[PDB]
This record gives C-alpha cells, structure tokens and sequence, in this order.
C-alpha cells in the first residue's frame, strides 16, 4: 500500500459538521485528500509582541521616578500642587512615548 | 462519550516522518490536538502576548501611584480641586489611547 499508516482524529458533533463544511469549501473532494494537503501544508506560525520592549522599557523608568514621588509623598505626608502638575507633565509624555514608538511600528 | 465520531487519515511513512516533525514544532502535545486545530481553523498560530502584557501592567502601576497622589492631594487646600481633576483626566486620556492603539497592533498582527 502506498499509505500503510492510518492516524484518527477524534470529533464532536458539531466539530465533525464543521469539517464537513471545510471539506466542501475546499479544491478537494474527500477528507482523504482535505485533510492529507492541510496537514502537509499547515505551517505553525509563532507570534510575538517583543517589538514593544523599547516602548515598555521607557514607560519603565519614567515609571520609577512617579514610584519614588509616591513613596516619598506616602513616607512624608506631604504633596505640592507643583507635584501635581508636575505630574500631569510626567502622563502627557507617557501619552507621547506611547503614540510615537507605537506609529514606529 | 464528548467525541463519538472518528475520521481516519491515511499517510506514508515519510507523510507521516514529515507531520511528526511539525507536531514537534507546535505547541499541541499529540496529532489528536494538532489535526483537530489544524484541520477546523485551517492554521496553527502560537500566540506570546507577554510583552504586551508587560506593557499594560506598567501603565496600570503608574497609574496607581498617581491615584494615591491625587487622593492625598485632597488634604491639602492649597492644591486645587480642579487641577487634581486635570491630572486624573490626563491618566485615563492615556488609558484610552493605551487600550485602542494596542488593539490596532492586535489587528495588524492576526493578519
């Protein structure tokens, strides 16, 4: 025989119904030759977000300074109304970082 | 019984040599999880939303220091009530552009 080795593939109802429709959508007339050409021709793709890393490594550090302010504010007790907009200056330029290295990509 | 129905494949030897390697390269353990994936969505894609992940999670810890900022703020008559709201505005400003411009990348990467 030209393809002694038989594999199976276990289904539920609806998933076998589904099958049947790819089958039919498909250029092949059974599931031997469906299946044969999509297990060959299926290639995995692997998929990942690493291009943020330079974004998220610049949020990073302007994260530490917020956090040191908040230790500090919490430790002492006190905060300024030049902390606070201060501040809104530090989200703006988060809000900058954020478009810019993201229309980069 | 949750799958009663059995569909056979029929292959040779160096099909089947060629199909163990790629469920090898997946991230499904057997031919039983790589077929039904494979066969029902016509791809096989591994997904690592990881550094997206790691994104997301620094933006929300700023945004908690700024929370405890802004509430402490409301001790003191000096700082306006109004412009701890002008810094409240700007951090969920940033959250909206944070949560859509990411789902455009989203898009553009299930391509």
């Amino acid at each position: 025989l030209k393809r002694p080795i038989q594999r199976i593939v276990r289904l539920s109802e609806e998933e076998n119904n589904l099958i049947k429709r790819k089958i039919e959508e498909s250029f092949f007339p059974n599931f031997q030759n469906f299946a044969l050409h999509l297990l060959i021709q299926g290639e995995i793709r692997h998929v990942d977000y690493s291009e943020l890393n330079r974004l998220t490594t610049e949020i990073h550090k302007i994260g530490i300074n917020i956090n040191q302010m908040a230790r500090l504010a919490n430790q002492f007790h006190e905060i300024s109304s030049e902390d606070i907009k201060d501040l809104t200056d530090k989200v703006q330029s988060l809000n900058a970082l954020v478009q810019s290295e993201l229309n980069k990509l």
